């Protein structure tokens, strides 16, 4: 049988979106594989933890009575979830330098533009910034108006990437 | 039985045609195999990703939700159908080196030669570019009508290329 | 079947009071995670000790009968098992010093805190003692009587921590 | 369930012999061990192909209808299936050296001579081409018509091996 | 379960009597734990040799047929009981060093006095000689007559040491 | 279930007695343990053998019938079994030399005369032979006829090891 013995990855606590992501990921899903109950899964816990996160949960253990509510806990002291003053002010500080491929660009502008609330942002408002953003190496070829969803940016750069 | 653990292949985004259709052939494979349900394989699809296509699978989460849309979705951003006059000028950008054997470039001749819109060329069309574009140790021994279709040209080959 | 084959967590008398302190913490938890019963736990016992201390299990064997007198005597022979007033002398001997993330002072703290008896100190009581103890980059900005619950200190301090 | 999951033995095209025998010999192996019937096996035969040989099964995967003709086709595109007579006139190709171990030479030998058809060559035959290319340090004290057996052979070579 | 297939502790034929001792009580222990046969204990015993300990056990396979007289036959050769001058010269040989803790150090004086033959001393005996034994740091605030029993020598020396 | 899929030791062939010992009886526990059949445990055979013991098997792959012949064939090619004129020049080629430790003298002695045929030799011839293959500096202290059986010997060397 076995449950929560050991695993193929473990915690480390370093701040990263990413890893605790993965982490939390990874253990949600060995839990529905293996079937272990929801009682069993919380007093299982602290066999997992072996950094300074081993003396963040001997803190806050009493404050956990389900798995929900100390899964959610792992995800509120770690992970920021930044609010929108500091997002919106992030987008606009590092305009697009030379020698850089535009889809590398577009794809780290999205995902960083990806965290704010839904619903607030169409494609038509998020298609407006890329365009404003690029060098002139890219403006000059390819005006506003003329790209209405977003891969059509993405398939007209291609083409003067080509040609450069 | 599984659903969707942990297996082999893992991808990187490294916009080639070969590794992403190869990706997409282990996973559409693998998946058949195991017996994983339709709406449960996409719950565990996050675990694959590895590198910059991370932030790319961060910033389109809200785009899929069927397996087929995700499927394509993640075709078409990395291996992009490109036109045809590229590759038109490809298939003539390189003949054949001397001491190279004739499977792997008729192999990699045709998988360059599938990306074309199908119906547009009957099968004595390909074998003309074929016969013309090899080395002239073929081409001295082997002319012109005598094969007609594709796999007698690797068979009056092979035995030239024994007798060497 | 199958009782204490092996594990990772092995124990060889270093002196210190952390690794006794993690080491009981994981055979406990260990214990009532796997189901072993309670009669059968004292011999699967010196499986775990390989180092100098199957030497110390030779000689103090007998003085043992049951599972919680011989984990009291593992911590009594080698741990203090540290009083309440060293602790309270303990946790006001160091401050805050200057460039030092908030975060880690109070898991440090409540990590500090949590070994004394529960249910003396409520919520209201032990928050003060890491408000006084707090660096005067904090002090300035975040009086006492504006927080109440224990996650407004650190809400209130990532803000001070990010304006720099 | 479970049918071709992984295992080590996996296949690259490197053009040797040595490699695709070894390979379609641990296939046809684990084929008989495992339990994998016929028509369940050609479904699960792409995950074994990650190389260039992944863009050589999605040209020619309609040639094959069942296990063996694709066997068959993957002996036929990459190993040229040497016949008899390449391997007699290449049996007394080469002779033995000095200071050799018999061991490694009756192996050699043997193991190249049972890729021949089964029943074509009892035990008499096989014994004369041995005894003609041995090298003079033994043939001076081991003459033919006092071995019967084939272990004989090893067994007088071990003693004038001892001698020196 | 379980037919004795692989364990942790393994064997190096050392002659010192601590590494003896803790792989026979390590093997005594797995096999009351795991539920092995008497006779097929046996069969399974030279899988845990690795040195010159194999050298050993194949001049002496013929001796034992039952466990108990293969375990006095593994006892007899490598720790061989010293006779009683050998212990009384070595408990006078080491006196206490400074800065040494006084657990390990009983530890070793018990497990070293534990060789004599059991019924030749009493309670009273063994006291004096720990107490002479001691750095001047403990006996000029512990006297003789105070402690009769070995157990509050501990527990009165522990309280000097926390004291300090 | 599984069925000699991998294992954690395979073979290489390299001419020692102890390699091919432990890996025949690891393999031998494992088949014991895991409950395969004697039918199914031939057919598995050929994954196990990677260097050159794998071309040695093509050859010899008719020759054997159940897995009793089959596993007796390992020990007849690659164990030389030698005979007794060899193993009785050996033992009075090496006489013992100077700072060398009586006990590893007297094991290899042991190991290398406990491979003649059963019933030739009791432990009278045997203390003889000892005797007479030591050195003067412990042939003084010790005369034959007072050591009776094989234990004293070592028992009287020890203490001269000790003074020396």
């Amino acid at each position: 049988k076995g449950s929560f013995s050991n695993c193929t990855v473990r915690f480390s606590g370093q701040r990263d979106h990413d890893a605790v992501d993965e982490f939390i990921n990874a253990v949600e899903t060995y839990k529905e594989v293996e079937g272990i109950s929801d009682k069993d899964a919380l007093k299982g816990l602290p066999l997992l933890f072996k950094s300074i996160a081993v003396v963040w949960w001997k803190g806050v253990r009493r404050d956990a009575k389900t798995w929900s509510d100390a899964l959610q806990l792992l995800r509120d002291h770690f992970s920021p979830t930044k609010p929108s003053y500091q997002i919106y002010m992030e987008i606009f500080e590092t305009k697009q330098s030379y020698d850089e491929v535009i889809d590398s660009f577009i794809c780290k502008q999205r995902a960083l533009l990806a965290k704010l609330p839904e619903g607030r942002h169409d494609e038509e408002t998020e298609l407006d910034f890329i365009y404003g953003l690029m060098q002139p190496k890219y403006r000059e070829s390819i005006p506003r108006h003329e790209v209405k969803t977003f891969r059509e940016l993405l398939d007209r750069g291609r083409t003067v990437e080509r040609t450069r």
